[PDB]
């Protein structure tokens, strides 16, 4: 199979995704909608629903609607089934018609549609090309008041229909009580409640169980990938444990959503990205790309800026999924912000690294400030807008052209308004020049790229006042770059030699299978390598030119670099595979008397990868918590861990420079098969 077909639920680099709220396209089958208050024909009181269904979804798949488009796969709202009850906020009346207030996850949202349209809409899609992702929220199930329970639905979850507990009287501790976040700390925002959302208590067998085996039912539906909701209100251990479960039974594309401010690194969020075992929506690339295009409060350094920055930052930039908007904040499209510049920012996007995401209704250039504002109806279909038109013609280029998927990206020409960078894999280049002054034309002198002698076509066939070019060896003769211009010119080769451009996903066990998309593998099985260690034969599943599906060998736990060894051919190396000890559980490990100093932090390591190998750096386990679920001198950390082994481990405190382990012996500890467990140690 192509790394480009549909098939390859491992890797959404050659795709666009299209983010859509269910409620607010089409409502394809009025049989299924809401009754009474709950509902509103009009669709004018955003808070309602306005009856938009999966039916809907599967008619504009029909016409070719997204086929047009060029989108190959549709982010839908969360498929499960939500409360029934009506809130309301201060006077104002508020539905669940965003997906986000579960009730039970085993069973459909019956205003969306059944089970039935469920596959019905999953067949469609694969049909046309378009995978499926879906949206999928854990850390909660809809709002609660322990007090009273008569407020919504007291936050009960369902077991495909029965009941495993509400938020008052919940004597079984499934949800954190609390209180509710105030959002001044990571450890606040992950044991409290997201505002009056009842929080699960992860920790808690059942509520484990339950979660690994709700997701394995949707997986088994044939979804193409997942979009965990509040990741960063969610321990980053459990998650781990959740994620190894999902990659060892059916491995699909997996990002989530850690909410930041500025394009500014942010340490946690590196972290999170680098060591959870997915990744994330890329809100740096978002604000800076809004800095600049939108709100013309940054300039194109910005933007080259943060381009090094985070791929700098994040071990595969290649897997952040991009966008100039969404339902958390306004609208790109403002009455002061021009046609062109969104058109700027979807070509920017279309063509920069990452897996771009597009919030439904941008092609017609829809606005909306707030939520629920920026949840508007899909006002209409047309396929004529200049917005609609770029992305048709610039999306195809990430599945025909392995530079715009898998490439790297070198600034080529730089100041306060124009940009000029290159994407380039192999022998594959792509060059994109955007000149944001909407008033004044840019001489552009002493350009060089990557692109062999000949003349090239703007790809946009003019239509955001692009021009042709003419390279003599790189060194392109000089033009000018029209007022809020944007052109794209591309070369495209056959890759000769083995060159590795994805791997997906980049955690398992050995035993589980992973993806490996690049260009020149050649149709003859060769030989793949995990470090050292040469796997060949049986253990390497299929073997393509451009995918090679392989399994992980019985090594050593720990970090990985992959290559693939085409004909006595080594290609380049993908770094940072981790191959973990086995299947995986989260523990709680607990320490108590652990008083510290001022600015000193204390860690955790112990005797298997997971914990660092007896690690003081950036492997080991920390900084623990110390105010939520334990006070300090109390400290305590969710980990993901090896189920069924024997652990030996020790806390140490770091502050500057020098470590400060505990005496005596090491702890030990034999985790359990499967689940959670808790474990508490008093410090040496
Ligand atoms: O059902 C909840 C909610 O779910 C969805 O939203 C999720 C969202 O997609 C995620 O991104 C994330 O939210 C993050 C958010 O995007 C970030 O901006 C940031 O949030 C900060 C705020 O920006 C900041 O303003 C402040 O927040 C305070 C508010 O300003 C203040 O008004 C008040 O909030 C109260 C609301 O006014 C009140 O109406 C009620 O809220 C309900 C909503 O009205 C209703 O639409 C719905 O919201 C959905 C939403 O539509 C989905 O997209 O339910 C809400 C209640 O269930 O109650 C509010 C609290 O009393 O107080 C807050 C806090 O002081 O600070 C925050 C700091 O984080 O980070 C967010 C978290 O990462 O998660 C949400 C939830 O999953
Ligand atoms: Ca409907
Ligand atoms: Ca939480």
């Amino acid at each position: 199979d192509p790394d480009t077909a549909v098939t390859n639920k491992q890797s959404f680099s050659t795709d666009v995704i299209y983010q859509v709220f269910t409620d607010r396209f089409l409502d394809g089958n009025p049989s299924n909608n809401p009754t009474g208050a709950a509902y509103d024909a009009t669709c004018s009181n955003l808070k309602l629903y306005c009856g938009g269904d999966w039916q809907g979804l599967i008619n504009k798949i029909n016409d070719n609607y997204f086929s047009d488009l060029g989108v190959t796969a549709l982010w839908i709202s969360q498929p499960v089934e939500n409360i029934f009850a009506t809130i309301n906020y201060s006077g104002v009346t508020n539905t669940a018609y965003h997906g986000y207030w579960a009730r039970d996850f085993k069973k459909t949202n019956p205003y969306f549609g059944t089970m039935a349209d469920f596959q019905n809409l999953i067949t469609t899609a694969h049909a046309k090309g378009i995978k499926i992702v879906i949206d999928f929220a854990p850390n909660h199930t809809s709002p609660a008041m322990e007090t009273d329970t008569s407020f919504a639905e007291n936050g009960r979850l369902y077991d495909n229909g029965t009941l495993v507990g509400g938020y008052t009287n919940d004597t079984n501790g499934y949800f954190h009580h609390n209180g509710g976040s105030d959002f001044s700390s990571l450890e606040n925002g992950i044991y409290k409640n997201l505002y009056d959302l009842a929080d699960f208590n992860h920790n808690n067998a059942t509520i484990d169980k339950y979660f690994k085996d709700a997701i394995k039912l949707w997986l088994d539906m044939g979804v193409d990938g997942i979009r965990v909701d509040a990741v960063k209100h969610m321990p980053l251990g459990w998650q781990k444990s959740w994620m190894s479960s999902i990659y060892a039974h059916k491995p699909v594309f997996t990002f989530g959503a850690w909410f930041l401010g500025s394009a500014a690194s942010d340490a946690d969020n590196t972290d999170f990205a680098n060591k959870s075992g997915m990744s994330l929506l890329d809100f740096r690339f978002n604000s800076a790309v809004r800095n600049v295009f939108r709100d013309n409060t940054s300039n194109m350094y910005a933007l080259d800026s943060m381009i090094n920055s985070t791929a700098t930052d994040y071990n595969q930039v290649n897997d952040q999924v991009t966008f100039i908007d969404n339902h958390d904040m306004d609208r790109f499209k403002t009455s002061a912000v021009n046609n062109r510049r969104l058109e700027q920012a979807l070509a920017f996007t279309l063509t920069s690294r990452g897996v771009p995401a597009i919030y439904y209704g941008t092609e017609q250039y829809l606005t909306g400030n707030g939520d629920p504002d920026n949840r508007a109806k899909m006002p209409s279909f047309s396929k004529s807008t200049t917005a609609f038109n770029v992305i048709s013609k610039l999306a195809p280029l990430r599945k025909s052209n392995p530079a715009i998927a898998y490439g790297s990206t070198q600034q080529r020409w730089i100041n306060n308004d124009v940009y000029v960078y290159e994407r380039k894999f192999g022998k594959s280049v792509a060059v994109v020049a955007v000149n944001r002054n909407l008033s004044t034309s840019a001489s552009i002198t002493g350009l060089s790229t990557s692109l062999p002698t000949g003349s090239y076509t703007d790809v946009l066939g003019g239509v955001l006042n692009g021009n042709n070019i003419t390279s003599t060896n790189g060194s392109i003769n000089n033009f000018t770059l029209a007022a809020g211009a944007t052109a794209v010119w591309q070369y495209t080769t056959a890759e000769t030699t083995p060159t590795i451009g994805h791997v997906g996903p980049v955690m398992g066990k050995p035993g589980n299978v992973v993806t490996i998309d690049g260009r020149g593998f050649g149709s003859t099985k060769g030989t793949v390598y995990f470090g050292t260690t040469a796997v060949t034969g049986a253990a390497i599943t299929s073997w393509e030119d451009t995918q090679i599906k392989v399994t992980i060998p019985s090594v050593a736990a720990g970090n990985y670099a992959v290559k693939v060894a085409a004909s006595g051919v080594n290609s380049n190396a993908y770094n940072n595979f981790t191959i973990l000890t086995g299947d995986q559980v989260t523990v709680r490990f607990v320490v108590n008397n652990a008083s510290t100093t001022l600015g000193q932090n204390l860690y955790l390591t112990g005797n298997v990868a997971e914990l660092g190998n007896w690690s003081t750096g950036s492997t080991a386990i920390g900084p623990a918590f110390n105010q939520v679920i334990h006070q300090y001198p109390t400290w305590y950390y969710d980990v993901s861990v090896p189920a069924g082994k024997q652990l030996e481990f020790k806390f140490f405190k770091k502050n500057g420079s020098t470590i400060t382990w505990e005496s005596g012996s090491n702890h030990t500890f034999t985790t359990p098969a499967s689940g959670t467990a808790t474990v508490t140690v008093n410090w040496q």
